[PDB]
Formats: C-alpha cells, sequence, structure tokens
C-alpha cells in the first residue's frame, strides 16, 4: 500500500515533526557521547525536555549555562576564530562580526537560541526552533521548507572540544548560523526543503546526501583556492584543519554523483564536494530536482 508521507503545509505544522528525535538504543546503533558520565546525562533531559516542550510561536527558552559549558564553547570560539580568517569562505567571515555585535557571540558568553532567531528572522526570514536531538532527513529538511532551522541546545561533552560525532549547540551557532544569515544560501537551503516535501524515500535520499555534502561537509572555490562553508567543518577545529590539510580526497560537486556518496558518521569524511560558488550549486540542485 503505497500513499505519500505527510508533510507540513505551513509552518506551525512543524509541531507534528520537531519531537520525533532519533534516538539512541533506538532508531540509531550508536552510544551517547556522555552516557557513563551521569551528570552529562541528566544535563542533557534538562536540554531534551525543553525542546519537546517547545510549540511554534513561544519565545525559544533561555538556558543558564554552566560554568564548564561556557569553558568548552569558549575553547570551540577561540580556536575555531583563529582558524577562520585562512579557513572559511568569504560570506561566512562577512557575517561573523554581525553576529558578535547583535547576539553576544564571544568567548565568555553563549549566544541564546531566541536572540539568533530573532536576528535570522530580519535578515533572510529563517528562524530557529529547538530540537532534542537528530529528526529524519525528511523532517530535518522540511523544516527549511518554511526557513526553519531546527538546532540542539545542549553543549557537546567536555572530554573532546575539538570534534563531536554528535551536532551540539556550538556546532548550530558557529557553523550554521553565520551562513543562514547570508540570503544566497538561506535560498539555496530553503530550496532543498522545497524540493523535500512529500518526496519519494528516494528522492528525500538524494536531497539528504546533497544537503551532507554542501550545507554540512562542502568545500567552496574562491580565488583558484578551497575554502569551507560546511557547517560541521566549522565547528571542529580538528576537522576544520583536515579539510584543508590536503589528507582527504576531493571531487567536483555534482548531483547526480554527489547523492550517491556514503555519508559518514562518528568520523571525519573520507570525501569533500567542491562547489564552484552558493549560486552555481543552487543552479545545479535546479537541475537536479527536476529528474527526481
Ligand atoms: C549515529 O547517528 C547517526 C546514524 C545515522 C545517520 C546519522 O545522520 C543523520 C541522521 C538524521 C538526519 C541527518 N541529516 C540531517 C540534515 C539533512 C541531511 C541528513 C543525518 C546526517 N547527519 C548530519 N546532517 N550531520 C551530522 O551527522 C553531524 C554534523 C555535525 C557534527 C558536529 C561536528 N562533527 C563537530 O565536531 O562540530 C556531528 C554530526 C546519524
Ligand atoms: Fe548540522
Amino acid at each position: 500500500m503505497e500513499t505519500v508521507p505527510w508533510f507540513p503545509k505551513k509552518i506551525s505544522d512543524l509541531d507534528h515533526c520537531a519531537n520525533r528525535v532519533l534516538m539512541y538504543g533506538s532508531e540509531l546503533d550508536a552510544d551517547h557521547p556522555g552516557f557513563k558520565d551521569n551528570v552529562y546525562r541528566k544535563r542533557r533531559k534538562y536540554f531534551a525536555d525543553l525542546a519537546m516542550n517547545y510549540k511554534h510561536g513561544d519565545p525559544i527558552p533561555k538556558v543558564e549555562f554552566t560554568e564548564e559549558e561556557i569553558k568548552t564553547w569558549g575553547t570551540v570560539f577561540q580556536e575555531l576564530n583563529k582558524l577562520y580568517p585562512t579557513h572559511a569562505c568569504r560570506e561566512y567571515l562577512k557575517n561573523l562580526p554581525l553576529l558578535s555585535k547583535y547576539c553576544g557571540y564571544r568567548e565568555d558568553n553563549i549566544p541564546q537560541l531566541e536572540d539568533v532567531s530573532n536576528f535570522l528572522k530580519e535578515r533572510t526570514g529563517f528562524s530557529i526552533r529547538p530540537v532534542a536531538g537528530y529528526l529524519s532527513p525528511r523532517d530535518f529538511l522540511s523544516g527549511l521548507a518554511f526557513r526553519v532551522f531546527h538546532c540542539t541546545q545542549y553543549v557537546r561533552h567536555s572530554s573532546d572540544p575539538f570534534y563531536t560525532p554528535e551536532p551540539d549547540t556550538c556546532h548550530e551557532l558557529l557553523g550554521h548560523v553565520p551562513l543562514l544569515a547570508e540570503p544566497s544560501f538561506a535560498q539555496f537551503s530553503q530550496e532543498i526543503g522545497l524540493a523535500s516535501l512529500g518526496a519519494s524515500e528516494e528522492a528525500v535520499q538524494k536531497l539528504a546526501t546533497c544537503y551532507f555534502f554542501t550545507v554540512e561537509f562542502g568545500l567552496c572555490k574562491q580565488d583558484g583556492q578551497l575554502r569551507v562553508f560546511g557547517a560541521g567543518l566549522l565547528s571542529s577545529i580538528s576537522e576544520l584543519k583536515h579539510a584543508l590539510s590536503g589528507h582527504a580526497k576531493v571531487k567536483p560537486f555534482d548531483p547526480k554523483i554527489t547523492c550517491k556518496q556514503e555519508c559518514l558518521i562518528t568520523t571525519f569524511q573520507d570525501v569533500y564536494f567542491v562547489s564552484e560558488s552558493f549560486e552555481d550549486a543552487k543552479e545545479k540542485m535546479r537541475e537536479f530536482t527536476k529528474t527526481i
């Protein structure tokens, strides 16, 4: 019995997928990253309940971060900012100062999702909702159709600030947000979501893999040199350096090819894809979505 899967028809309908969170020991066959740390586990439950209780139209709950959480943020923020000028794409560097000015991006302060959401709404019409963890590719991409980015609010475990196998709020705020503030990138991202809505399982998988190798882990060509625009790279001190080290394979971004590449979880990627620019990746995606 083949039916079209339910899809959101307006922004408030994301209330009916934001709590469909994939869990360790259930949908996800993997260990929780501070599982054996009872204190970390308790703190993670606090963050999950804030997300689960959220409903469209609520202000996003403001959190008093612990001293340890703030320190982890500061370590990540300080070391990544030493890398950005040489590693980050131009569009990323243009937007980062604005977030420092308006949203409290500082070494000693974790920006609040409510403030960042308000900033994005003014710049590109993007908004945030808090989320307890991963959603399905279909659900996550459905948010993008309404320019909603589902964001984790917890901080990665202090036992490895340089790379985490799971997204955290450092990753959302330093990896994703500065490019969500750029109109061409915001358009690019929305168009992935729009193409996903009610699509086939196969079309969703392919769109998700294209997202992974652009929004998550993309490299781009700028003035004859590779720079980084993938959010998963821009939030890892160790993978950001790796991507431009020459230790990894690179291929040209090409949706019909890129959509077949395995997305690696819990390690550095084996391969990065290089887009010429945001406009060109967007054009390539437009040509590809006609076919699926
Ligand atoms: C064991 O867990 C599993 C098992 C199976 C699949 C799985 O991946 C899923 C699951 C559901 C949806 C998705 N999407 C969502 C968006 C649309 C494309 C598909 C994905 C694909 N993953 C991601 N999009 N992202 C990451 O995995 C990621 C990014 C950054 C960091 C942080 C970074 N390393 C740092 O140190 O700062 C960590 C991880 C995870
Ligand atoms: Fe991400």
